[PDB]
């Protein structure tokens, strides 16, 4: 149910899984988007090999941000579980974007 909580704690438990070894990696995370989030959020799968340059890591970055981003999230009508599991995810994606800017991989 919305925020029922084992729901909440296997949410937790997969993006715990999904995340494990690519924290603060943004292509990590990008590449492998399709693995975490839902039916028809919009994403399209990107490969490694489409997010070498600098731009290309930019745009993967700025689609996930119109997907996940919690402005975008409650203009599209998503759910309170939908909501916290992008919470989840938006947050590593903004720590491994901080890291890209600067240390890279």
């Amino acid at each position: 149910g919305p925020l029922g909580s084992e729901e909440i704690k296997n949410i937790d438990a997969k993006i715990r899984k999904w995340s494990s070894g690519k924290s603060g990696n943004i292509r990590s995370l990008l590449s492998t988007l399709q693995y975490i989030l839902w039916s028809g959020s919009g994403w399209k799968p990107v490969p490694l090999m489409d997010m070498i340059e600098g731009n290309a890591v930019r745009k993967s970055y700025q689609r996930a941000l119109l997907i996940l981003h919690p402005d975008k999230l409650q203009q599209k009508g998503a759910s309170a579980n939908q909501k916290y599991m992008a919470e989840k995810v938006f947050e590593l994606l903004q720590e491994a974007w901080d890291h890209f800017n600067t240390l890279g991989p």
